[PDB]
């Protein structure tokens, strides 16, 4: 194994966090440098008919877009950068630049010149939304910072497409709202939301009607028979995704349904999640219970240190819950709470009858995982008992602590004074709760 | 944890079986009560243009239906309730009623007034079909009655849509046969039938042609190139799904294929299932073999009592085969026979080449599960051996028997004389074979 | 259990290898015999209008094909068998024959009369391609020969459709290139390539546009916005799927993308696979490490003999890596290298962001499997330690070695001098590296 080329990180853990050079297409404001052979300052017309030979699809798309094709316009009345409206064609130079040796890759800031509302709404969201997916939910996230860059390359890419740039639900060089309204524009990131929507009758009607139904109309009351990702969350074309919030859902459901039917189905979600929590309470008592007696193989000391730089239990306040570089009991615990408990919430919400019970990450799988946890707990307790009686001092195996991949973990290189807590002190952005956060 | 609002059960175990209030939309004959704020007796025209503002999609659908749009009719010659035919529009009041304080939710009985044939054929099916999915395969089913209502909410809902009401394969307010013919109208319930159909070339041709092919024609000989769920099982529009039954399939396959090709492929199914049974015979001998020696942790007594109310082995006559609240050896056993052995049958039948071998619930996974069972058996036998020699009396752990979810199980509250066996004594409906059935 | 009817094998292990009679539709050159009731020599016109009643779909397809419908032709200038071009209709007798008692089932040889280029390109491929999928990757393959015929029926069928006959990507009786261009024509065999393509944005755009986009155009530069299976691998309609090979991909990607973007994404693939290998190096050291100490339950001698006929370790040169009829430690090892390590390569290549990390057969699952391997290793080492101290001689269990399915394995009947090494000596076809290969 040889270490690939790395560029320096950007988050609060930037002292040791690294990125692959490909990050330039994902954080253009921060990592973009010129790398074009071609030179010269060109007019838009020169850009198009030179790229028709070189990169034909972009041009073909651009001609299928409102930016490039004036006939394909609805007279929105867009006013870009200056007050004056845009009547001419929005070309390649408008988005990328005129000089080839000074090309810039566009973000939400570049789009914000022409489209203020869609950008303002995009920046209005808080923690967990599209607004803070890269800045917070990548740079401060445990599994991303706790792993080498090439492993979590897709993690940085996926979370950054929706935050930084605008071509998430919009193809790239067509920017069609009809394409954006489709569930396909959402599921390549949301994958276990897609499985719930697919196994529900809402998703089934999509596949049945998508070829026939009119996609040109905006996601508004009456306009659509089949609900999509964009219809439910991006209400009336809004670019931002407990009685006040519940009645808001019932009113949206009242587009096609009775409010009584809407209320009953959302009450099913409450009752379904409540019973799934009791399954977790059983598991948590078992796993933590094994830690009290110290029968867990291996113990946190016998394992490699976590990304914080401590030898702490994963499923315990302070420690980092993980699936990697930990004991099997801790792995099966994290598997239940993160994946399975979260997916049951998604199953009841998206009205998936199968995934509520029999499906992937379901209540029946929660029962299966509960057995897996209990059997693991039974195994460790039987071993310890036998060892105690015969008079054997068992020590955790060497392969738990050290390995070719395990040595590459950043947990070994964590030293006091490497955290930039001034990043955490920021008021403009929300923050993830971490042990070494400072604040 | 707090217990949600429950309404009383209906099956033979109605003494302890409960349901969520949402069951009213699924068993309207039995659980529907009025819950509308709005009052007054209205004409159909008043119903439509008041609901256009409130619930627009229903109205838009109703106008896209033959019931609401007379232009969209094929002159079937429907004769509803009375002998006289229906020439006028079938409105909202025809299905739901005139008074808002006295609204009724329609079943197969309400549809049976106008459509006698489709209802008669629907009621003609026996055990395991759509006919007895809720009455028998929910109220008498082990995993449904053996679990709290909010967990198995979707179980009651899914099985009841196809039995009680008619909007299973038919959207709801469009009732399009073209939509019903599509596999999407079937797979939201049938999910592992869908995976087999999808990974087969039959399902692949569906996705390739669905946008282009004519869906308006009935499922008859010649009419379709690509076979669907509705084409194979609902032959010639029949609303009801060994040489006599085999030749019946070959003749149906002869619509597109050679009978020799049809016979060879169905012979593959016979040979494929035969070899999958020998894998089960190996597993069964191992799991039951561990019960003879009493090495299973935990033993039925160490586990919580089953839904019947006994401390019996799961994979043994009398006992209830389950994945929950049992030992790992018993869980892996049930996983193989119910899911994997059943799915192999589905894989060979639906001509899925991948799912016959490499797929989910396949022959190769049966091999994987066989190892999982054998390793579990090896673990228990090695433990017992060591314990015996050193002189240790091992008792099953406490977390097996008792837990927050485990205490909520109905197995603890089973008392003699709670079974309504007069339900089981019925001649009009088939019955599931249970231990405490009485007959 | 009773053994189904078997026909003799054909590969180098033909002494014990068997096939189901259904192989006649898959190896027609080798296994096809007449089995038709109907007799007589007929003209093409007699074939069509007799099969319109009997097998209507074939006829309807044939009329929708260029072979049967002259109007549906692009004037290719096909010249069949003789030099003279084909102007008349290519009928049923042209493909199958005139006499019913002397019908032949077509291969690539039968198609090669009319279409020389598409056949020549089909035969140009080497090991691992469509060219040698049945002859080499079935008859010489370990899991196929090491299992009874009815279990690996689909294995023979799937691998033979693409090699022997031509109706793989082409329906059967339509032979539409538009249908062949679609990913659906590929994924029924390629299933974990499909999951990677589906979860990527390339596959998402397919489902979004397939109903609208023009499929009639050939897979060429500019012609398509959305890349498919056929677009990427079958470049410019070529019927054959490190700087020289890398730049070839970048140029193909340059159809829609910047070469810098193309280079960066393929560099991500290199770095992603490199880190996945270190996870394997950890696993391999652990599993083989357990074999040195002899703590593996069961040991190769305690297991049934492999398909070669030896009692060797699976994950060791000479031995056969398998998931069946082996220890759990060996199973989990094979699961990682074959499925998971191979799927990570597929995930990075097909630009799937989800399947790079969280998906099925991913880097995060590699971490999960690494724990599973380590826990299994920990279990075996703890057992052996306890046994040694107390003075117990542990022997592997009987159910590992013998069973109803295990007895049916060909490993028991392997005798010296059963291998046809003259098959392996062939120069016209590449060969799989086996222990008993001879050369
Ligand atoms: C900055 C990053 C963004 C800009 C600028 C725009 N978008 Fe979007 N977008 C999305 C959807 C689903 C729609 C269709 C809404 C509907 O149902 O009607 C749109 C639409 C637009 C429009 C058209 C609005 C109009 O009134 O004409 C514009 C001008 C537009 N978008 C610009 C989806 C998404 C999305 C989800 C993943 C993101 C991140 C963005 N859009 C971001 C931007
Ligand atoms: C009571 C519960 C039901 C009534 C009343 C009807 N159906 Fe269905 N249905 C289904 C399919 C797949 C079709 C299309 C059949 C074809 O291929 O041609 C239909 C069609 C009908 C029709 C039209 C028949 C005609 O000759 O015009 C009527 C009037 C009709 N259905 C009424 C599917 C299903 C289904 C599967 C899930 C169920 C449960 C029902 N239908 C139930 C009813
Ligand atoms: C022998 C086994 C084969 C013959 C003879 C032909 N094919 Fe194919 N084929 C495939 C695709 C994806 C296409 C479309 C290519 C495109 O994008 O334009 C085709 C096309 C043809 C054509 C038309 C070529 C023309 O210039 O008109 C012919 C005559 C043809 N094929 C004959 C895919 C495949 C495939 C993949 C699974 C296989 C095995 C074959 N084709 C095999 C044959
Ligand atoms: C013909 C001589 C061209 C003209 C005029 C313009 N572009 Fe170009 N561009 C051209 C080629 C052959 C390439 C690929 C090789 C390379 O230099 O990278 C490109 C590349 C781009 C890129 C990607 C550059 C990168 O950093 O990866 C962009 C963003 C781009 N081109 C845009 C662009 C614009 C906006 C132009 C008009 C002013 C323009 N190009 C002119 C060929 C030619
Ligand atoms: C990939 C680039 C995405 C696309 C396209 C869409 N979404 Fe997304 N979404 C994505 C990420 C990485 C995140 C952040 C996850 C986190 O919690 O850190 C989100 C967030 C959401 C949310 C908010 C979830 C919450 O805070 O509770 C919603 C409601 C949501 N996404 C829905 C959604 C819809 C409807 C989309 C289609 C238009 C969509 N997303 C696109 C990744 C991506
Ligand atoms: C793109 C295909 C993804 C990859 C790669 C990863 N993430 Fe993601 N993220 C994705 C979605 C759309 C969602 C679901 C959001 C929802 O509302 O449930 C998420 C979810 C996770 C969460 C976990 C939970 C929570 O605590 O909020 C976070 C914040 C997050 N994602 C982190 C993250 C990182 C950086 C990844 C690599 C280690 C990981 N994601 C993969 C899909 C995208
Ligand atoms: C306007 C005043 C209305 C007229 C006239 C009719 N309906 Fe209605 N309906 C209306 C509203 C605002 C609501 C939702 C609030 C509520 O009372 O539940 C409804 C609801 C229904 C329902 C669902 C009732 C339930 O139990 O959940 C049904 C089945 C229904 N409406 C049907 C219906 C019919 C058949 C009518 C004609 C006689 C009719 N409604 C008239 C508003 C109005
Ligand atoms: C959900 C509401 C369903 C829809 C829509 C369809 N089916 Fe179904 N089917 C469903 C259930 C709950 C059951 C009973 C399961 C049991 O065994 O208890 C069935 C049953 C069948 C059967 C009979 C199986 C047997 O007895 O061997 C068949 C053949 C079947 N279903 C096929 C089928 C088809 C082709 C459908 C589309 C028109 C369809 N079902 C719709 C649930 C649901
Ligand atoms: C709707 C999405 C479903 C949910 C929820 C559950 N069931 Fe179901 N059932 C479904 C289908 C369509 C099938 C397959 C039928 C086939 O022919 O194989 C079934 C299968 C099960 C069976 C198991 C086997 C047999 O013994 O017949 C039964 C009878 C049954 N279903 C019971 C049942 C209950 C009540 C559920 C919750 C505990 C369970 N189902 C979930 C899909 C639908
Ligand atoms: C009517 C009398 C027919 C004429 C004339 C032809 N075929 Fe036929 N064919 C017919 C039937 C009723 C059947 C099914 C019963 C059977 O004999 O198998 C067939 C079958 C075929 C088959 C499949 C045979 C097999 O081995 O499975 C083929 C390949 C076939 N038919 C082709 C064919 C051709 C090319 C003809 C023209 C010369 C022809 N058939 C004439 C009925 C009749
Ligand atoms: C089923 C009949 C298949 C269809 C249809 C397609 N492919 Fe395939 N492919 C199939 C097999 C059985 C194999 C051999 C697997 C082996 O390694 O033994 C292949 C091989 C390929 C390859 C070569 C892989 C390699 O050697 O590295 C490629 C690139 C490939 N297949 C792609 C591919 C595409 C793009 C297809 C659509 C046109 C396609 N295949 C069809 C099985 C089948
Ligand atoms: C059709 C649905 C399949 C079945 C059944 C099996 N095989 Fe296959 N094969 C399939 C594909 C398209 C691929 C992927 C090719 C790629 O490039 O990755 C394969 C892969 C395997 C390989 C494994 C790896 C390698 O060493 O090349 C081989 C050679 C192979 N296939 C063997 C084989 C046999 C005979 C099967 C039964 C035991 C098995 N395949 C199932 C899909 C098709
Ligand atoms: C109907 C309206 C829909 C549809 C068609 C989809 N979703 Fe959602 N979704 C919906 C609800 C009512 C909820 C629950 C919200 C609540 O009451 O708490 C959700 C939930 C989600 C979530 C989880 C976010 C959270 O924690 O609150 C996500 C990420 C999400 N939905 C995304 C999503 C996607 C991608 C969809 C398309 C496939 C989709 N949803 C469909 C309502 C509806
Ligand atoms: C874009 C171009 C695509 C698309 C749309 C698909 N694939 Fe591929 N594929 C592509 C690349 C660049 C690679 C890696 C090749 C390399 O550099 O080594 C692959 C890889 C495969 C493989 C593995 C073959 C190998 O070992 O090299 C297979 C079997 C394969 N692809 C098939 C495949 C199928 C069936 C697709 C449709 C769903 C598909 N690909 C999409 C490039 C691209």
């Amino acid at each position: 194994y040889t270490k690939p080329d790395y560029v320096d990180g950007r988050g609060p853990y930037k002292s040791f966090l690294k990125f692959l050079p490909s990050i330039r297409w994902y954080d253009p404001e921060h990592y973009w440098t010129n790398g074009s052979q071609n030179e010269g300052v060109f007019k838009n017309e020169e850009c198009v008919l030179c790229h028709t030979v070189q990169t034909p699809t972009i041009v073909k798309d651009w001609k299928k877009s409102a930016h490039g094709n004036l006939e394909m316009r609805r007279g929105l009345g867009v006013k870009g950068k200056d007050g004056k409206p845009v009547e001419g064609t929005v070309g390649c130079d408008a988005c990328h630049g005129n000089d080839h040796q000074k090309l810039f890759m566009p973000t939400y800031k570049n789009c914000g010149e022409c489209h203020p509302r869609e950008t303002s709404e995009h920046r209005s969201g808080g923690l967990g939304s599209h607004t803070h997916a890269y800045t917070v939910n990548v740079l401060e996230f445990s599994w991303h910072v706790g792993k080498p860059a090439e492993e979590v390359a897709g993690c940085a890419e996926c979370h950054a497409i929706v935050e930084n740039r605008c071509d998430g639900c919009h193809t790239r060089h067509v920017f069609s709202p009809a394409e954006a309204r489709k569930p396909t524009a959402c599921r390549y990131c949301h994958m276990d939301e897609w499985a719930m929507y697919n196994t529900s009758v809402h998703g089934c009607l999509y596949e049945a009607e998508s070829a026939t139904m009119d996609w040109s109309k905006p996601s508004k009351k009456g306009n659509y028979r089949v609900p999509t990702c964009a219809y439910c969350h991006m209400q009336d074309g809004n670019h931002n995704p407990h009685k006040a919030k519940r009645d808001a859902w019932i009113k949206k459901c009242q587009d096609c349904h009775s409010p009584r039917f809407a209320a009953d189905k959302l009450k099913e979600m409450d009752a379904g999640v409540n019973l799934s929590f009791t399954k977790w309470r059983e598991a948590a008592a078992v796993i933590v219970g094994c830690f009290l007696d110290g029968v867990v193989d291996p113990m946190p000391e016998g394992s490699p240190p976590d990304w914080y730089g401590h030898y702490t239990f994963s499923l315990l306040p302070g420690g980092d819950p993980r699936f990697y570089a930990t004991s099997n009991l801790e792995r099966l615990g994290l598997e239940m709470i993160c994946y399975l408990t979260g997916n049951v919430y998604k199953a009841y919400a998206h009205m998936s009858m199968y995934n509520q019970t029999y499906g992937n990450g379901s209540a029946f799988e929660q029962d299966r995982k509960l057995v897996e946890i209990k059997t693991e707990a039974a195994k460790l307790r039987r071993f310890a008992a036998i060892e105690k009686k015969i008079g054997l001092e068992h020590k955790s195996e060497g392969f738990w602590q050290h390995g070719e991949y395990l040595d590459l973990l950043p947990g070994w290189i964590r030293k006091p004074g490497d955290v930039d807590v001034e990043w955490f002190k920021r008021t403009d952005i929300p923050h993830r709760a971490n042990a070494d956060a400072g604040v």
